[PDB]
């Protein structure tokens, strides 16, 4: 009966009616102290969400490079990789700078209260960059995939796709038969993992009611106070980041914004509610080829920005450091803000692919500027923003993946 009606409703609409929802449900529970009842039921619900999501990055990523480094040559896959790595480091460098801009017009955290908690644990040394660049290259294959390992995963795939395209090639019709043979059952598993992906946005509606619920009754009180001017000066440098930045290279390269938006409205909005680039990729490579990018192009530079580019947590690092700073009373030359710069951006490609990067991108920059982690003082100061890191945590996610779809357009463009 009703069961049906329910489908054939636009998916999208269904969305933020549960966005809308989950937030005013979310904070009138909270007020009347009704938290535990959220985090108890609700939030097994949104949990399922994610679970899901997360199940078929593996097997999507594998499969799909296999296939798109055949369809495209050797020579024009070195020209592709050459161009999404200067992208990701100008946008990012330009990222931070902005948000040092924000830091200052607002001036967060200039009479915060200081008082002596928690000390964090010692801050985890970056291992070399030698060890970063020595891991791309797996081991065991096999190893890779089972643990999940994104950035070795990348490398055996692309060279497993070349390798086929020369057993192709072969002058002996065994070798041909067995090669087109392989290359079909590895691209039937894309394709099943594509179909997976339109049933799970259905289930969407309801796990985004659940997530918001969750994080706005426990979270979304701690907002008033000096913090909610960090709040601001975060969100309003995110919104001129997708529009001063993002919007301006798209004319100059031809791209619509009007259409170019259209597009990925799905992508965007999903990244806001699960607050996980790798959760988001299945929906963002289903993105991808809506809009008519070649299949060698996407497969390539989507699953690398998820890891490596990161915008709008570049300019969370920039107005962080900013407010322990101010809490402190400490000044910052011109030439310790153009430090902040240069760390950022290294410690971007310095962690690529460690569990947990943000704690340590973080804690560099912070003894870049002459402000250790291990001081006491800044300890307290760094644990009042986590306090509300969560709420910024769901805008963070959703400039990152924008910054990812932005640069595979351009380079598209320039394919031809
Ligand atoms: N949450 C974002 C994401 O999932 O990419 C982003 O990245 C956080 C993160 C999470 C796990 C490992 C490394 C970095 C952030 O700063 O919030
Ligand atoms: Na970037
Ligand atoms: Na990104």
């Amino acid at each position: 009966g009703l069961y049906r009606k329910y489908i054939e409703y636009p998916v999208l609409q269904k969305i933020l009616i549960g966005l809308i929802l989950g937030a005013i449900v979310g904070l009138i529970l909270g007020h009347y102290g009704y938290a535990h009842a959220v985090h108890t039921y609700v939030k097994p619900f949104g949990d399922l969400f994610v679970r899901l999501l997360k199940m078929l990055v593996m097997p999507i990523v594998f499969a799909s490079l296999v296939v798109g480094a055949a369809s495209i040559s050797p020579a024009r896959l070195g020209r592709v990789g050459v161009k999404i790595v200067v992208y990701y480091l100008l946008t990012s460098a330009f990222a931070v700078t902005l948000g040092i801009i924000m830091a200052r017009l607002f001036n967060p955290g200039a009479g915060i209260h200081l008082a002596v908690g928690g000390q964090q644990f010692q801050p985890h040394q970056a291992p070399p960059l030698v060890h970063i660049l020595l891991d791309i290259v797996p081991t065991n294959p096999f190893g890779a995939l089972a643990n999940g390992q994104v950035l070795p995963t990348i490398f055996f795939a692309i060279i497993l796709g070349i390798a086929i395209t020369y057993l192709m090639n072969s002058e002996n019709e065994k070798v041909r038969k067995s090669a087109e043979t392989l290359l079909d059952a590895i691209n039937g598993l894309a394709e099943a993992m594509y179909k997976i992906v339109n049933g799970v946005m259905q289930y969407a509606p309801i796990g985004v009611f659940a997530l918001i619920a969750h994080v706005m009754a426990h979270q979304g009180v701690h907002v008033v106070g000096e913090l909610a001017k960090v709040t601001a000066a975060v969100y309003v440098g995110l919104t001129l980041q997708i529009l001063l930045v993002y919007f301006v290279l798209l004319k100059i390269y031809g791209i619509d914004p009007i259409s170019f938006i259209k597009h990925a409205k799905d992508a965007m909005l999903t990244a806001f509610v699960t607050s996980s680039s790798s959760g988001t990729l299945p929906v963002t490579m289903r993105v991808a080829k809506e809009m008519g990018i070649s299949e060698g192009i996407y497969s390539f530079t989507l699953p690398l920005g998820a890891t490596i580019n990161m915008d709008g947590t570049a300019l969370y690092q920039g107005v962080a450091t900013f407010f322990i700073a101010n809490a402190l009373g400490s000044h910052l030359t011109v030439g310790q803000q153009l430090t902040i710069v240069l760390t950022a951006v290294l410690a971007s490609i310095g962690t690529a692919g460690v569990p947990g990067a943000g704690a340590i991108m973080l804690a560099m920059v912070l003894h870049s500027v002459g402000l250790p982690l291990t001081d006491p003082n800044v300890a307290a100061a760094y644990a009042c923003i986590l306090g509300i890191d969560a709420i910024l945590d769901r805008g963070r996610t959703m400039v990152n993946v924008t910054g990812d779809l932005t640069g595979t357009a351009i380079v598209a463009k320039t394919e031809g």
